[PDB]
């Protein structure tokens, strides 16, 4: 019933939720494994070029220094993610 | 082969591809068939309340009014439309 979009948007609202405690944001260790999980292809092509994607992620997404990452701070990070994966389509090096 | 995470920000840049020009850039009534087409459950629940999100959705995500939605722009779209979900799942009303 929802579209293609919709249920994407949907699925990446579960995500989040799936790695959240009961103030509904995500800590330190649960951000990491939902990276090492979720994005493992995207993180191999950084392991090759001996980029750490993860050393320091969390920090840089953490802007308010809460040690939490909410929502809108998941959604920067995805939109991180999928620039490079735009960046990547118009062939730029994997991981830039 | 891509996990279901990875695959959803391919299909969300394949998305933005689909509705671009020869500049790789989103112009405004493309814009607005990308989302009536693509979201028409969210914006059935903004016109109920009697919100237009369409008219000036195009401007308020063009931020630097070279009248063309780029990327980044794109994903600040993206991400408002993720954040009214994010909303809802929490008993917020529908196009908050
Ligand atoms: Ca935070
Ligand atoms: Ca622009
Ligand atoms: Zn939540
Ligand atoms: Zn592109």
């Amino acid at each position: 019933s929802n579209t293609q979009a919709e249920r994407s948007i949907i699925g990446m609202i579960d995500m989040f939720h799936k790695y959240t405690r009961r103030d509904d944001k995500i800590d330190k260790p649960s951000l990491l494994t939902m990276m090492k999980e979720n994005f493992p292809n995207f993180l191999s092509a950084c392991d090759k070029k001996g980029t750490n994607y993860l050393a320091g992620v969390f920090e840089k997404k953490d802007k308010n220094e809460d040690k939490k990452i909410d929502f809108s701070e998941f959604l920067s990070l995805m939109g991180d993610i999928a620039t490079d994966y735009h960046k990547k389509s118009h062939g730029a090096a994997p991981c830039s």
